[PDB]
This record gives C-alpha cells, structure tokens and sequence, in this order.
C-alpha cells in the first residue's frame, strides 16, 4: 500500500514582512486576524504550479550513497488556521506520496516559481508509521528558483553532531556548507546566502576626494581589526584597496529581518535620521528658523517638554517618516520633542553632583572602565612620548582632603583607591584632533571609596599634548572637589572633559569595537562551518539576529566618513581607527566577565564567594548583575556542549566545530591569530569558555553598555559628546563668563545644539527595544530541536534567569546600595533580562540587534 504524509507549510508573504509595503505605520502585532493567511484571497496564488515541495528520506539512499527523492509536489489548499499560527503567516497543506520504501523524511527541497520571494517559515509532516510528526523550521527567504543551481534544501528538528549525521544525508549537509562559503569572488547579491570575509577597507570615500579617505583597518599591524561580512563590489577608482561605495549594503540574506511593525525597523528609521533629518534639520539651523546654540540649562530641558520650534515647511517632512514617528512627538506643527530621558525624571540638578559622576562609572552607560589604582602615581603604557617612562601628575598633596585621613599609601593597602584612565589611546592623536574644531583633553579621574560605600572624585588630570614636541611628555593641570564658587563651576567643567573622552571610549570601544564588530567574525565562521543541524549552531544562532544587518548599516551610515559618529563624538575623523589601535590590546578571554573583573582589580577570585571571585567595591551595580548573568549563562552553555559531547576526544573528532574555530583565528580575527591565548579546540571546558564568551558579548554586555544611551545621554548635560573649548583661564573673559554665567560657560564647552539633536536622534533609536525582540533565554522561535534534552536545558536557562530578575528587583529595592539608584533615583535595571518594547531601561537581547 501506498500512503499520503500530510504536510503543512507556513509561510510569511514579503508584503508583510517588507519596510516597503509595510510602509503605512504599525502599533500592536501579535495580531490581526492573528494574520490567517486565508482571507484577503490572494494566497491562491500559491495554489497552482507555483510552489513544489520535495521530500529527502533519510533511512534510504541511492547508488552514491546520497538520500532517495520524492516526488516534487506543489501546494494543494489554502490552511486559514492553526493552533501555532502566529501574526502575518499563512498556512497552505500538501500531501506527499511516500510508502514503506521512501524511508523517514530528514529534509527536503523547495522551488519558488513565483515572482516574488516568501520567507518560508516551517513545514510540519504528519506520518505513516511509528513515526511522530516531523517538524522542519525554516525561517529563510526564497527566491525565484531560476536563480539557484541546487536548489533550496532544509532539514527537519533533529539536532546531529557530524558523526551522528544519518548517512544518506551527509554529502547533502556538507554540499549547503559548501554553497555558504562560495569562492571568495564576484559580488554578492541581494538573494545570495553567501558567507565570507573582507577588511574594513569600506568606510571611506575616496572618489568623492582624499579627505574622504580611510585607512583600512584589519589585515595590517598598524591597524589591526576584525573581518567583516564580505560584500562583492568593485574597487574604488582612486584606492584599489578600498571598495566602492554603495547605499546597499550587501549581507547574506536570511540575517535582515523583516518585520511586521513599522515602528520596528530601527535600522531604516537610522539610515532616516542620517539621510532625512539631518539636512532638514541642518536647514533651519543654517537659514535663520532655530538659534543656533543653547543659551542656558533649562533650554536643554525644553526638548523634553515645549521641544524645537520648527517651521511648519520642515516638520511636513520629518514627522511622516514611517519608523520616527515612535521617536518623535508632534504635538501639532511648530514641535519637536524628545521624551524624557530617565537620569532626568526624578531631579534635574542632581546629575551634576560628584556623588553620581562617579557612581556612573559603576552603573552608566559605560560601567565596564575603572580600575582598582594599585600605585602611585598611576603610569602610562605609552612609549616614547616621555611619560610611560614618567607619569601621571596629581600627587600625594593633592589627594588628602575630607574623608578618612589615612596615606594615599594607605588608601591604596586598604583597596580604597579607584581609577578612570583616559590618557594613553587619545594622546597620540591629541595634537591632531584639537586642530579640528574639537578641543580636548587626555585625563585621569582617581576616584575613592567612602564610608557608606559610594564613590567620591577626589582629582582630574587633565593634559595636552606638546609645548616642545612629543618626546617631551605632557603639559598636565590638576583640579580638585569644590562647591562653592567658580571654582565648583571649573570643577563642572573638569567633568565635562572626562565624560567627553568617555563618551567616546564607550562609543568606540565599549560599545562598537567590543560587541558589534568582535561578533561579526564569529557569525560569519558559524555559517560558513556549522551546519543548521549542529549543535553549536543551533546554541550560538540566536544571539546573531540582525546583527550583520545592524553592521551593515553602521558601515554605510554611523562608522563611515563624515558619518554620526564621526560628526558627534570626541576622536571624530579619528575615530574608527583610534578604535583597532585600541583593538591591539583586544584579547577575547579577557572579555569574559570575571577575567575583565579581576584584571581591572575591581574583583579577586575567592572560592569562598558566591561566584568565586569576590567585589573590592561590592556595590558595584553592573558587575553584581552581570556575575549573575554570566554564571547563568556559563552554566546553560555547560550543561549543554556536555549533553552533545562525551569526551574530549569527541570534541576533537568533531571536523565542523575544528574547521569553524580555525577559520575564526586564523581569519575572523586573523590578525590576532598567533596570540598565546586563543582557547585551542582540545578540551570540552575550552568550548564551553568561548561559547560562554560570544553570548555574554552579544547580548548582556552589549545591553549593559547600549540600552542606558538614551536614559542617561539624552541629556546632554550629563554625557556631552565633544568639548570644543579649553578651561577658562583667570585673566581671561572667558573666565570672567564663568564667573557671570557658568551655564552658558558650560554649554560653550560641549557639544552645539545642532549635532546634539542629531545625538540625541541617534540615540534614542540605538535605545528602543523594538517589539518583536526575542530576549535572553526565555526565548528563541519555534520548535527549534526535537532534542527533548536540548529543550529542558534551555527552560533550566529560562527559570534561573527568570529567578534572577525577581533577584535583582530586590537589590534595587534595597536602600543600603546606594550606586544602584544614585541622587538621580534612576534603580539599574539595565541587566534585568526581560523587557516591554521602547525606551525601557531594561531589557537583555539575545543579541546585538540594534
Ligand atoms: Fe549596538
């Protein structure tokens, strides 16, 4: 007897998938008719000869040992509902003839001859014999099946290392891995998913003139970097080591994630705010509709209530554009407003005092720098500009003040003494970058430990480069705590040139360079290695969504020539080369959290603790919470390369996850690939350790240093961007405004009212969790693994991060740590693991997807 295997494909028209068409705007998703596919009766049209699935059995092969076929088989009725059927799908049923000689299914091919490509979601078979349903989970667009030399292959819910592949199915496994890679040349396609490698030999423009310039960073000494998605484009005319440029940014085409809300595509709405607003904006600013400056503080916070009066002409056009409409309030014409950002909610003065400059170190944007000072004076690692030889400037006399009373000697025993150090990788460039138009200095912040456990500033070193060279050292001034009078006022300003040179750091480093850039190589090794099927796929998989996607855009519009963050931060021109000199100290173990903990002398290693290491500040918001999410997610990634793996040895037999880890070090990050402390793919504990890494980078480390942009940057006062005017001197008039009016003192010395909307546009965006987010460890899709082991690991993952949550609400509830809240009462929830949509300041990604 023969027997029909009933089947059921979903699948997501592009219509609503695709910013173009879903190009009204969008506000509640999850719904619908919770899309039926069914009604609007144009689903029909995938009803004839237009789509043909084919089956793969993977029990019978043919004479060269591949999987037997089935017969190609279309589409045969439209499904309006099913229990799982989510928003925007459609459901169609097919039966497949198969008996008991085509085996057990394990994959199948699929043709679009349609015009239009579809993301095919799932397909699910319901069976013949003692076999349960199989489920296959697609989740990748299809294109026109002209277009594609072997067609589209997929394979079902079962998880399987290389040697566990069924037989029949391992050439076929091996030959989509092959299609992945590709040849290393032509350029690369919209409906192309393939994998590869380039230099940042990308951001800049030559052709339009050599200001345009950039040098390329990566595959050099001098400008090391990590590799990038490999895109196909012809050389620029002028640099033939440079690549073109274009406003279309290839990445293989399944990681741009369509959506289903308008508001969601965050990536449109920055390509947006760079090619939309900021001429319009720059407009009014350079015509005569906006003054051009802020005068005082309060004209700072009109943008979060009465907002930028705009001329009727320009706001026509800024506020119809589809995503922005979430990040900007009309409330009728003349208006502009941004929301209100979070350090201001409670108190509007309370940023600028000492107690929360120095506890944002511990719990900001950027919480990730100070270093437990071990010596006196602290010391340079530069080289032969005279001061790695001599060092920092403040003094034993300028540190004895209020507090203890103890030695600095003392203070240093008893671990009491802290430090932000932002003198060595902007100090080279420093001579460069203040004849732009920035002015800047290279600091040091010392910072100290009182009674009650808060952090107190106790000096600011600032310095500039030459007087007579620079093998002469630095020209360094020192100023010191004061409230009372102008000097309280130098004392802001001294601030001002610290966050500046943090601003940037962060932005760079912290936030650039650390997650997004350092996760490419990764993504792009795990596809070009690891089959759908293997284990170390399916783990890591999640926490790559839109990321290339994201690069991609930042590469056209945030981190290329004359782009945002050239216009808005501190290093400017510089800045993305500053950031792969900084790559030079980059060492991937060193990312692990305890590692960055106990080098930054900020922690110790005890095995008597609750996670084997033990605080030198315990309210140290950011690294409390991040050692309770690091310990669960090494503890996820444990239980689950120890559920696959029995041995070293298997680990070691295993030639996917080998050639993956090779391809990474020797090429993803290759210009670091003869660095000693690379995790060799010997040992269990060893995958186990950078899996841990990739995960902690791409979603929890990324979310403690993005999500708190807006919240604590939106206002301007408290992380300006750029200072552009030197300390006021005291014979001068510029002293003498000071004096007079230190708020229009101060906002001479940040960033210009113009690029700080831009900023702040920016910002606002990178700190909106958009709707259709999947979150640390609750959270994937579907029915991703068959694998019940797999799937129990994961819901242990989910509880003990939800256990956490409840955990960390607790703490901030806790009036004993003060850093957790500050004077600005803002509790940090930055690495609480779930969230809502928007400007939240909470919420841990499974990935880097904005
Ligand atoms: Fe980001």
């Amino acid at each position: 007897r023969g027997h029909k295997i009933k089947g059921t494909v979903v699948l997501m028209r592009k219509n609503v998938l695709d910013v173009n068409s879903v190009t009204s705007v969008g506000g509640i998703i999850g719904q619908g008719l919770d899309l039926v596919g069914s009604t609007l009766d144009t689903l029909t049209a995938f009803l004839g000869r237009s789509v043909s699935l084919q089956l793969i059995s993977a029990t019978k092969a043919d004479a060269n040992g591949k999987g037997k076929l089935g017969k190609a088989t279309f589409l045969e009725g439209i499904i309006t509902s099913l229990p799982t059927l989510g928003a925007g799908q459609s459901a169609f049923k097919i039966n497949f003839e198969w008996d008991d000689g085509s085996g057990i299914p394990g994959a199948f091919y699929i043709k679009n001859f349609m015009q239009t490509e579809f993301f095919l979601v799932s397909l699910t078979l319901e069976d013949i014999p003692n076999h349960g349903s199989i489920h296959f989970v697609c989740n990748s667009w299809i294109y026109n099946a002209k277009l594609f030399k072997s067609d589209r292959i997929f394979f079902a819910n079962q998880t399987y290392l290389p040697s566990e592949t069924p037989a029949p199915l391992v050439k076929y496994r091996e030959e989509e891995l092959h299609n992945l890679r590709g040849d290393g040349t032509g350029e690369r396609k919209e409906w192309e998913r393939i994998y590869d490698y380039d230099v940042y030999n990308d951001l800049g423009d030559p052709d339009k003139g050599e200001n345009h310039a950039r040098p390329v960073l990566g595959g050099n000494d001098t400008f090391p970097y990590p590799r990038r998605g490999r895109t196909g484009r012809k050389p620029t005319r002028k640099d033939p080591n440079s690549e073109s440029r274009s406003n279309d940014v290839y990445l293989p085409r399944d990681e741009a994630f369509g959506h289903l809300k308008s508001s969601d595509f965050l990536t449109y709405g920055l390509k947006s705010v760079s090619q939309n607003v900021l001429p319009l904006l720059q407009s009014a600013f350079d015509l005569n509709f906006t003054p051009r400056e802020f005068d005082s503080f309060d004209e700072v916070h009109g943008l979060y209530s009465g907002g930028i009066k705009l001329p009727t002409d320009i706001i026509s056009k800024i506020s119809p554009l589809p995503v922005l409409k979430e990040i900007f309030r009309t409330d009728g014409e003349q208006a502009l407003k941004f929301p209100p950002p979070k350090v201001i909610q409670v108190s509007k003065s309370a940023w600028m005092t000492d107690e929360e400059f120095a506890r944002e170190m511990l719990a900001g944007v950027n919480p990730n720098l100070i270093r437990c000072l071990k010596d006196f004076p602290p010391r340079s690692k530069l080289d032969s500009q005279v001061y790695g030889d001599h060092t920092s400037q403040i003094t034993k006399e300028h540190l004895e003040p209020n507090l203890e009373g103890l030695t600095v000697d003392e203070a240093i025993q008893n671990k009491r003494l802290f430090l932000l150090d932002h003198h060595d990788p902007i100090m080279p460039y420093l001579r460069r970058i203040n004849a732009t138009s920035t002015k800047a200095y290279a600091t040091r912040t010392i910072l100290f430990l009182k009674n009650d456990g808060t952090l107190r500033p106790l000096a600011i070193e600032l310095s500039l480069p030459h007087p007579q060279g620079d093998q002469s050292g630095a020209f360094s001034q020192v100023f010191l705590p004061a409230d009372e009078g102008v000097e309280s006022s130098i004392w802001l300003l001294a601030k001002a040139y610290v966050v500046v040179n943090d601003s940037c750091y962060h932005q760079l480093v912290s936030h650039w360079l650390n997650t997004h850039a350092v996760v490419e190589p990764f993504i792009i090794a795990t596809n070009r290695h690891l089959s759908v099927v293997h284990p170390i796929y399916k783990l890591l998989h999640p926490h790559y969504r839109d990321t290339m996607n994201i690069n991609g855009l930042a590469r056209l519009s945030l981190v290329n020539d004359g782009g945002v963050i050239e216009q808005t931060f501190l290093w400017g021109r510089y800045s993305v080369e500053m950031s792969a000199v900084v790559y030079k100290d980059w060492v991937f173990t060193d990312q692990a959290l305890p590692a960055d903990l106990i080098k930054r002398g900020m922690a110790i290693e005890d095995p008597s603790c609750p996670h084997g290491i033990r605080l030198v500040i315990e309210d140290y918001p950011y690294t409390v919470d991040g050692l309770e999410i690091w310990d669960a997610i090494k503890t996820w990634v444990h239980e689950y390369v120890f559920l696959y793996y029995k041995s070293d040895d298997t680990l070691r037999e295993d030639p996917e996850l080998q050639a993956c880890w090779k391809e990474l070090v020797e090429v993803g990050h290759g210009d670091k690939k003869n660095e000693p402390w690379w995790p060799k793919m010997q040992t269990r504990e060893e995958l186990v350790e950078a899996c841990a890494i990739i995960i902690w980078t791409a979603s929890a480390l990324h979310a403690a240093v993005n999500f708190g942009q807006y919240p604590y940057g939106g206002l301007i006062l408290n992380r300006p961007t750029l200072s552009r005017r030197f300390m006021p001197e005291k014979g001068s008039a510029e002293y003498e405004e000071l004096r007079k009016n230190p708020q229009k003192a101060y906002l001479k010395t940040i960033t210009p009212k113009f690029q700080t909307l831009i900023d702040l546009s920016v910002i606002e965006i990178l700190s909106r969790h958009a709707s259709d987010e999947v979150y640390l460890g609750e959270r994937d899709n579907p029915n991703w693994t068959s694998d019940t082991r797999a799937l129990e690991a994961f819901k242990r993952f989910g509880n003990k991060l939800a256990q956490i949550e409840n955990k960390l609400s607790e703490r901030n509830n806790d009036e004993k740590l003060r850093n957790r809240c500050g004077p600005v009462q803002m509790p940090y929830t930055l690495l609480l693991p779930s969230s809502k949509e928007g400007l939240t300041f909470r919420g841990i990604p499974n990935s880097i997807s904005i």
